[PDB]
């Protein structure tokens, strides 16, 4: 999967810079850069620009490839689309001065990414429904859009699924400063953060996004007692059952928690800076989206961790379409005894409502 990893990495890299660069402007013009979707969730110029860069890179390199992307261009006005295009081109002017990759194409004759109709066409390639067989890309162009809009953590996530199993993942964390989580930062991290990646069977690695050439292997840690561990949880109260997560902590004597938006959580897990990622469901009717977890799935696995749902303690199934059929998500450092204690506690807490 050599070409695929290169494409994915460069695609995320470029989109990581664009999204980092525009975060403030988006926030400041949060009347004209942001749209509300049918569930009231937000989507910005940044989300679409990221999606455009990424899909255009995939399609330039792999013309027939299928993509499951959360966004679609229907309804986007020309003015809105012109703003997406302008951000891509401004980003290119900065990006090409320092980060061009030799012998790598983001655009070609078939997909030149020059017009508003090109933009629309590329966005609209994200409409695959996934499923059990064959190869397809899974993208969350801005992962944790509320984190983005709060000026806090967000990520840019891409994965390749083949026959329902995630084979490759790439997560850009443009605002992730390791010194905030008790770790050292690497040279070059300050321009646009870090990129994390893994291929099934080949290990998990990271690099500053500005580098993306020299890769450092990462692995979860293994603390022996739960009273020393650290949880990872989201910030948004509506995205997970915080009170039930607290019950879990209290039962396990955990007194250290980190809250942040996006799959950057899986990256901190995989680096060994925390131990248990909790994502219990508030409502059992919710079906988790694959693009919120697929990149992280393979990164955690290759880092030596475990990833299941939050009730049954079964592995997540990335072949069910756009959603996970199970309820909630729990990831940890493992071993299995730690993981199972956590998930069984979650199960019991939920059942006791
Ligand atoms: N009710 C919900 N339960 C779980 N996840 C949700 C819910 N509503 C939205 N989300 C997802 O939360 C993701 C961001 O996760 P996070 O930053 O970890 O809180 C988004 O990309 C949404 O798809
Ligand atoms: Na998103």
């Amino acid at each position: 999967l050599e070409r695929e990893l290169l494409v994915a990495t460069q695609a995320v890299r470029k989109a990581s810079l664009l999204t980092k660069r525009i975060q403030s402007e988006v926030i400041s013009h949060k009347d004209s850069t942001t749209i509300t979707k049918n569930d009231n969730s937000p989507v910005t110029t940044g989300d679409y620009a990221a999606q455009t860069i990424i899909i255009n890179a995939i399609k330039s390199n792999f013309p027939d490839d299928k993509v499951v992307g959360e966004e679609s261009s229907s309804g986007l006005s020309d003015a809105f689309v012109s703003g997406i295009l302008n951000e891509i081109k401004a980003n290119d002017e900065v990006y090409n001065k320092n980060y061009k990759k030799d012998d790598f194409l983001f655009t070609n004759d078939q997909f030149p990414l020059k017009s508003l109709e090109d933009v629309r066409q590329i966005i609209d390639f994200g409409n695959y429904e996934g499923g059990r067989k064959g190869r397809f890309w899974c993208l969350d162009p801005i992962d944790g859009t509320k984190g983005f809009l709060r000026g806090e953590q967000f990520a840019v996530c891409l994965a390749l699924i083949v026959d329902g199993v995630v084979q490759l993942g790439c997560i850009g964390c443009p605002n992730l400063v390791l010194s905030s989580y008790g770790a050292q930062d690497l040279k070059g991290h300050e321009s646009f953060g870090y990129i994390f990646r893994a291929v099934r069977g080949l290990g998990a690695f990271y690099s500053p996004s500005s580098d993306a050439e020299s890769w450092t292997k990462i692995h979860v840690r293994h603390l022996k007692d739960t009273k020393d561990m650290i949880t990872l949880e989201g910030v948004e109260k509506g995205h997970s059952s915080h009170d039930e997560q607290t019950a879990i902590k209290n039962k396990l004597n955990i007194s250290k928690s980190l809250h942040l938006d996006s799959q950057a959580k899986y990256c901190l897990l995989a680096l060994g800076l925390a131990d248990v990622y909790l994502r219990l469901p508030i409502k059992l009717s919710y079906q988790e989206k694959i693009w919120d977890h697929a990149a992280g799935n393979v990164i955690v696995h290759e880092a030596g961790g475990i990833h299941t749902d939050a009730m049954e303690d079964v592995p997540l199934d990335f072949g069910n379409g756009r959603t996970l059929a199970t309820k909630g998500v729990i990831a940890s450092s493992g071993p299995r005894e730690l993981h199972d204690l956590v998930v069984s506690t979650s199960c019991d807490v939920i059942q006791s409502r």
